[PDB]
């Protein structure tokens, strides 16, 4: 697996909006209002240990305020399907 920074443009947005909404799910801090993803984001990419570079999926370690409160989430997702899934939420943490 490779990582690199990138930007908080809207496809962070929405996958910071999509941990929020899997969090919702959950419960586990009850009911969050998603405000916006912040830097910085990381992304990594998974590879399959061969040499004809075949993607296996991606993750992300996210900031984001939901409630006016910083959280800390990290998504994964499937490259050949496009499904995602929350691995972690994690605070209130100070900012960065
Ligand atoms: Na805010």
């Amino acid at each position: 697996g490779e990582w690199e920074i990138i930007d908080i443009g809207p496809f962070t947005q929405n996958l910071a909006k999509f941990a929020v909404d899997e969090e919702n799910k959950i419960g586990q801090y009850g009911r969050l209002t998603f405000n916006k993803a912040i830097r910085p984001c990381m992304k990594k990419t998974i590879y399959e240990n061969e040499g004809f570079r075949e993607i296996k999926g991606y993750e992300y370690q996210l900031y984001v305020y939901a409630s006016d409160k910083l959280f800390r989430a990290d998504i994964s997702e499937d490259y050949k399907t496009r499904g995602r899934k929350l691995l972690r939420f994690n605070g209130p943490v100070p900012p960065p």
